[PDB]
């Protein structure tokens, strides 16, 4: 089966939907999904001395702007090997500028992590842990010369809407 | 190719056959093969302080009463990522209860591993190897409020049996 | 996608191509790609207590004597995960015999690894990398007792040669 295509969203979406991990949380490769094959390439090594805050990924069968699956981060307390899948639920949306290009990640837990689960919402995380995401994003391609702007967090709610455009859209385009 | 269904069992089935590798040593992420798409998915994280305490996985082309195939748990020097299959002998048989079900699974070591490779039968173990093994089944559900029953390990002959049975069942499956 | 078959090379190759990683850097563990099935198999655990120095695999669409693809060592900052694929450029050429059979080595970097990829050539490397990989090739199967001699590194030129010589094999092979 290849990843995006022939992977179901899941059940409950958009509130609780698959995700595949393409990146393990503490990692310094910037894997990424390779849309012709669906095998997990190399994108490049971080040119700073960065990590990736936790496990990231794509939601299967949706599609943004830029032409991928909508982006996801994952909060859980194990890493997730690249090309594997889980379940996740969405608990905020983080908009930011990529290069004035719209490029919002989702905020979400793995519904099968006892320790994570049962978050709904961002407004519950050590507010801590939102700053250092944010960051993450700001940092992580600086010594690219690249520009990121990040934005204010926002609600569980934002997060659901964006997964449904995105599965909207993936459905327009298949044909 | 799909790892359940297009993997050959091996030539030496039932005695030495290919196991896909499912969970690493060491591992606190419950990984699963997603029978549908053939991709690994995070079943959950372990409820416990708890990892697995070999790598573990299942055997192509079988099938037992739980509907899934045959359950291996291979001893080896080293660590084997999920999704990637080695060859193994089965040298013992642990009967298990899961929740009032069967759930019985096969120890085997890899017949590539040059510590291992030689040995034909789980009496030849430290003993401690097995106190270890079985504890970690009669364990590692236990904060799930899950019952897990292990019975005494069974000889080289009643796993080959059980691989056999499960070799013959799938057959049937298949149509 | 077959990583073998379905993965292109590549549009610059022979000079620049992808490269998928069987063994990660640091690795005691020899896993292969299974040409069958496409999955990635253990071939053995090293009977030596050595490590694989850098990331090693093969590239796509590619055919040797020994009728695998052509293998590869990519030298770069990061571990590498079996199973996925990078871009790489091809910058010496390690010619050996293992058990009285051609088995040439391309020396690579990673062209999306800032660190490396401005490399154009072995003769830039500290001149211990190289010894060290040479070293590797000449220990890793002595404990098997099988003989492995290694001769002297040639060029970047002479490893593009390797690459187009392997590609124009895997497309006579394809009928
Ligand atoms: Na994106
Ligand atoms: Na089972
Ligand atoms: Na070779």
């Amino acid at each position: 089966a290849h990843p995006w295509h022939d992977l179901e969203i899941g059940p409950g979406a958009p509130q609780i939907f698959n995700v595949v991990v393409e990146i393990t949380k503490g990692s310094k490769v910037k894997y990424e999904l390779d849309k012709k094959t669906g095998l997990i390439k190399v994108d490049r090594i971080l040119y700073s001395s960065v990590v990736y805050p936790h496990n990231y990924g794509f939601v299967p069968r949706t599609l943004c702007e830029d032409n991928d699956p909508i982006d996801v981060l994952v909060i859980m307390q194990e890493p997730v090997l690249p090309g594997c899948f889980l379940r996740a639920r969405a608990i905020g949306l983080m908009p930011m500028i990529d290069q004035g290009e719209k490029d919002d990640k989702i905020i979400a837990v793995c519904v099968d992590d006892p320790e994570y689960k049962h978050y709904t919402d961002i407004k519950e995380l050590p507010p801590h842990r939102l700053s250092e995401i944010r960051r993450f994003f700001e940092d992580y391609k600086k010594n690219e010369n690249k520009e990121v702007a990040v934005n204010d967090f926002l609600p569980s709610e934002s997060a659901v809407e964006a997964i449904q455009y995105s599965m909207d859209l993936y459905a327009e385009y298949i044909l």
